[PDB]
RNA sequence: UGUGCC
């Protein structure tokens, strides 16, 4: 409960010259008290007297009600910034070198000299994107450091390293003094043009990285990044993460996990020497040489005297590096810079053309349904982004303009004008829109923003390529329900002396022009071979339609701003926009690497035991009938290379007996390790979402961090929510919420009040805030009810159900009315009212909590009700599983070490039931979890109509409604739609086995009664229970079950009635994937 | 409506 404490001293902190706490009760007589005591605080401060008496005189409400937040009662001028900052910065001010970076406008030059006219300024270059100001920032470093200002010991050292960094932040930020914010935390160009123009982005990153420093090896990589980055903004990262490709090689292998046919992880004791070829030695010094040309002194000097004898304990430090270096930003170039960049491929086209032909052959012969009304598909798909031009539109009777891709389609139906026969151009008469994509280290990426008829003629394929996909290991990325371990997993497995490694990113490849054309060849020849195998006319449209998009792209154009201008230019090259894209991209890669493999083989004989492609990368394991040398390595690699040379493909190949490197994930040591480079005070790009929002996600990137294995402050974090969370009443008056309101399972949850455990209200008052906050849940939009009563939308959703179900339409046509009622929430207006309307209920719920009918049972009821009903006590469980991921925090990684991980996600869609397998055999349609939950618990005769209704023929459906398989799929939807409410394929919970034999010693269940449901619920929370409290003290405890019979009964019909909570915790965890 | 595909 620190974070109610911590809020008042920083409030108190920043403001000095009142604070009102606001409490409330589930208990009439105490929420009266608590009704006085505001009273009397309001009265008090008006009247600028002391509140200590109130607090003795209301003792009771202090000591037994609940915070539910803070009164900000500050008359200053939103100042003290330019005050506080001045102590702190002495040192000298930092000199940008502007003759470090190639494209001018890279380089730390004064904003003027950079656009000499108000009308020539952008920020499209340095815009933090982020909905906090780079004066709150500040202003939380040097709370913190105030708090820890007279720490001792240890705790002394984090506040000098830390301090002596942002002195560097303060003084150079004064020469100049602190920019400015608008309304919509932007930098105009008024306080821009005196300060140098990358000034607020570099600040964030710099106080970003050392409120993440404790050890003295984060001091010392914290104060070269920032130095160096203030300077350097397109190759700092890039120089800095380089060594690390060449580094996992060189570590041995001292025991490692692998894979088992039930393709889970199983230790193995294994020893394998690391081979390098001296060649790869100087590689890796060229690369320490070119970091020291840079500047770099300190981060050579660690790779290098860990290379001296490169063990995989001292190696943390590297992992430490990788990670950091992301830190400094991201690389936004010109549109223009980052679009400009850009007779043997028979044998490559051919395997794309192949490997096309057998995703879809049998479907193509049997004449699945989905690709005969492959159009229906993509309308139900279709999403509600952009589709290039921004159109005046007419709704009913009101004009207004928008660019949303549903909104296209709507109007252009109710005028004739809906055509996806003819698949547009984007060529010279039809150029198209651009898109970007900016990342930390690497360079910025064009996306095309192509018309949704693309979209449509491409939806249904590609869908049927993921499922062959989904059944094919060499996809790694579409594999099963799979996740990052299995993939370590296999190429452990093979690794022994006589074979070897071999990784390569072909990132650069995708995005060349000489792969643009055998690639656009490959699946359009493997078109025509699919169509000569079918005679449906439906089947044929479709796949005809898919044909013409791969014919247009062939020769495209682009719309390239450059300045405020759009310049036309000729790009004959693969950019990422289509639906294909991942799909496709996967099978150029595998085909790709299998076109490298057979060409080598001519002069070299091995086997092959794996090969894979996941993302940007591709990489297999060999296997030579003898004993690899480092002569041996400079060979193959030289070939391989120089395979890849020859079709002008300019990549990076590796290769090595032991690790590998790819940008999802590398191994080192038999271990698994991953980057933790996610972006705190800096964003990509801009969206819709608000600032509770981007709290919660702020605290999401900080979980993934930590976990990764680069902390940041949590005090930090906890400030941050605190400034991002409040919500103004006035020019004065601002409001804070409690930590109750934030953290409690609502709503408008945030954060877990303690880090990997997720707690849910076991008490009353709990309960009545919980129940009071959905109350408000959902808010009406009035630009949003009258397009939704409009005609041409409503014969949208006619014309959609007409021509999807046979019988009757509600369960599924209340579901896509809705579903397309919400899509309009792209539609910032719509967007913007919502948001008015959460503020002004949330202002007078915080001021006096509201009352409700409550009839609404949730998770947290189901969790609640069983409590009452177990035993504690204390037991132990040994450590028995060796580290396999070292940057695990302490906590998290002892759970693994005594009952173990998993290789797999928990199905929590229930796509694995049998009666959404017999939905999609028949229909195109696709029920959410909570749809197929509704539905599964209908009355058999209800059941039965629902399958006809969406076309599922009779004897089918009738087969069903009464066999084993459908009462079996009752408890599996539930299972499925349990486990979602619980987040357990999400952030801490995702690595632990909950099936573990370990594990379930420490549960014990007497059956009374005997019903799936019931039995399934109590094993999971005493699970949930068990771990969480090993999360917080380190130990562990037995569980004991004595649920009444009578009980269960009850308890069953609250479960067929659970409703799912939103909110922006929530909303973080599925937009980190 | 400072707007940006899968």
């Amino acid at each position: 409960g620190k974070y109610n404490l911590i809020l008042s001293e920083y409030l108190s902190f920043i403001y000095n010259s009142v604070q009102i706490p606001i409490y409330y009760s589930s208990n009439s007589e105490l929420e009266n008290r608590c009704i006085e005591f505001h009273s009397k605080c309001l009265e008090n401060s008006k009247n600028g007297l002391s509140l200590r008496k109130l607090f003795v005189e209301y003792n009771d409400v202090i000591e037994n009600a609940t915070l539910l937040s803070i009164l900000s009662y500050s008359y200053d001028k939103y100042n003290a910034v330019e005050r506080k900052l001045v102590k702190y910065a002495k040192g000298k001010p930092l000199e940008a070198d502007l003759t470090v970076n190639e494209l001018d406008y890279e380089n730390n030059k004064m904003t003027s000299e950079l656009f000499p006219t108000a009308e020539e300024y952008t920020d499209s270059l340095m815009d933090p994107a982020i909905l906090t100001s780079l004066s709150s920032n500040l202003n939380a470093v040097m709370f913190w450091l105030e708090k820890h200002e007279n720490d001792v010991a240890e705790k002394l050292k984090v506040y000098k390293r830390r301090l002596d960094l942002f002195t560097i932040v303060a003084s150079t930020i004064n020469k100049y003094g602190v920019p400015r914010h608008n309304a919509k935390y932007r930098y105009e160009y008024d306080v821009m043009k005196d300060k140098p123009y990358y000034l607020v982005t570099w600040a964030n990153s710099s106080i970003e990285m050392l409120m993440s420093v404790f050890s003295h090896d984060d001091y010392l990589i914290a104060k070269e990044l920032i130095v160096l980055s203030y300077s350097n903004r397109s190759t700092l990262a890039k120089l800095v993460s380089s060594p690390m490709s060449i580094l996992v090689a060189l570590v041995d292998i001292n025991g490692t996990f692998i894979t088992n046919e039930e393709l889970e992880l199983e230790f193995s004791n294994k020893y394998v020497r690391a081979i390098v070829p001296d060649q790869t030695f100087d590689e890796l010094n060229q690369m320490l040489d070119n970091m020291r040309k840079a500047g770099l002194v300190d981060i050579p000097k660690m790779i290098q005297d860990w290379l001296v004898d490169r063990s995989i304990e001292k190696f943390p430090l590297m992992a430490k590096i990788y990670s950091w270096s992301f830190h400094v930003g991201f690389r936004k170039q010109k549109m223009l810079d980052a679009a400009l960049d850009q007779e043997m491929y028979r044998e490559y086209t051919m395997l794309i053309r192949d490997e096309v032909v057998k995703m879809l052959e049998e479907p193509v012969k049997h004449d699945d349904h989905l690709l005969r009304d492959s159009e229906l598909a993509g309308l139900l798909s279709m999403s509600s982004a952009s589709n290039g031009e921004s159109r005046q539109l007419k709704f009913g009777r009101k004009t207004i303009f928008s660019t949303k891709k549903n909104m296209h389609v709507m109007d252009d139906m109710a005028n004739e004008r809906y055509t996806p026969g003819i698949i547009p151009p984007v060529n010279v008469d039809k150029p198209i829109p651009l898109g970007r994509r900016d990342v930390p280290g690497r360079r910025t990426r064009i996306i095309f923003i192509l018309p949704y008829e693309y979209f449509i003629a491409q939806h249904a394929v590609v869908e049927k390529m993921l499922i062959y996909a989904k059944h094919t290991r060499e996809y790694a990325e579409f594999y099963s329900q799979s996740n990052q371990l299995l993939s370590y997993g296999d190429v452990t497995r093979f690794l022994s002396n006589n074979t070897m490694v071999l990784y390569t990113d072909v990132s650069q490849w995708d995005s060349s022009q000489h792969n643009t054309q055998p690639f656009r060849k490959g699946i359009i020849m493997g078109l025509d071979i699919l169509a000569n195998m079918t005679n449906d006319a439906k089947v044929l449209q479709t796949l005809n339609l898919y044909k013409q998009t791969q014919i247009n792209l062939m020769d495209s154009y682009v719309q390239i701003p450059d300045g405020n201008v759009i310049k036309k230019i000729q790009y004959g090259a693969v950019a990422s926009g289509e639906k294909q894209t991942k799909a496709a991209n996967s099978i150029a890669n595998l085909a790709l690497i299998k076109t490298v493999l057979s060409r080598i083989s001519n002069k070299h004989s091995f086997a092959t035991k794996i090969i894979r492609v996941d993302g940007d990368d591709n990489y297999a394991v060999l296997q030579f009938n003898t004993e690899v040398t480092k002569q041996m390595i400079q060979d193959v690699s030289n070939d391989v290379r120089e395979t890849y040379a020859r079709m002008n493909a300019k990549v990076k190949a590796l290769v090595s007996t032991v690790g590998i490197e790819i940008a999802k994930r590398y191994i080192a040591g038999g271990k698994i390790f991953f980057r933790a480079g996610i972006n705190l005070l800096n964003n990509e790009k801009r969206g819709q979402s608000t600032q509770w929002d981007q709290a919660a996600i702020l605290y999401s990137n900080y979980i993934v961090n930590r976990l990764r294995g680069f902390e940041t402050d949590r005090e930090f974090i906890l400030t941050k929510i605190m400034q991002m969370t409040s919500v103004a009443i006035t020019g004065s008056l601002r409001l804070f919420p409690s930590e109750r309101v934030l953290t409690t399972n609502s709503t408008f949850k945030v954060f877990d009040s303690e880090d990997f455990i997720i707690e849910y209200g076991t008490t009353v008052d709990e309960v009545y805030i919980q129940r009071a906050f959905m109350s408000l849940s959902s808010q009406k939009s009035g630009i949003a009810d009258e397009i939704a009563a409009s005609s041409t939308f409503k014969n949208y959703v006619t014309r959609l159900s007409e021509q999807l179900l046979f019988s009757k339409n509600n369960i599924v046509s209340r579901g896509i009315a809705l579903t397309e009622k919400a899509k309009l929430n792209s539609y910032a207006p719509i967007s913007l009212e919502k948001r008015r309307a959460q503020i002004s209920a949330l202002l007078t719920m915080l001021q006096k909590p509201v009352t409700f009918k409550s009839s609404k049972i949730t998770i947290n009821d189901i969790l609640r009700d069983i409590k009452p009903f177990f035993t504690v006590s204390d037991a132990h469980l040994p450590i028995q599983y060796q580290k396999f991921m070292p940057t695990l925090p302490d906590n998290v990684q002892y759970i693994i070490q005594c009952i173990g991980s998993r290789t797999y996600q928990i199905e929590d869609d229930g796509s694995k039931s049998a009666i959404s397998r017999l939905i999609s055999k028949y229909s195109v349609y696709k029920p959410s979890i909570e749809e197929l939950y509704k539905v599964i618990s209908l009355h058999e005769n209800e059941i039965q109509l629902y399958l006809i209704s969406l076309g599922i023929p009779k004897i089918d459906a009738d087969t069903y409604v009464g066999s084993k398989i459908y009462s079996r799929d009752k408890y599996r939807i539930l299972e499925s739609y349990v486990y979602n409410l619980l987040s357990i394929n999400y952030g801490c919970y995702q690595l632990f086995d909950f099936n573990s034999p370990d594990l379930e010693k420490l549960i014990r269940i007497p059956f009374k009664g005997k019903i799936p449901a019931v039995t399934f619920i109590l094993h999971l929370y005493a699970k949930l229970e068990v771990i969480n409290y090993a999360i917080k003290n380190g130990s562990w405890i037995s569980l004991f079950c004595n649920y009444p019979k009578s009980e269960m009964i009850k308890l069953w019909k609250k479960m067929w009635n659970i409703t799912s909570l939103r909110s922006p915790y929530t909303n973080a965890n599925f937009f980190q994937e």
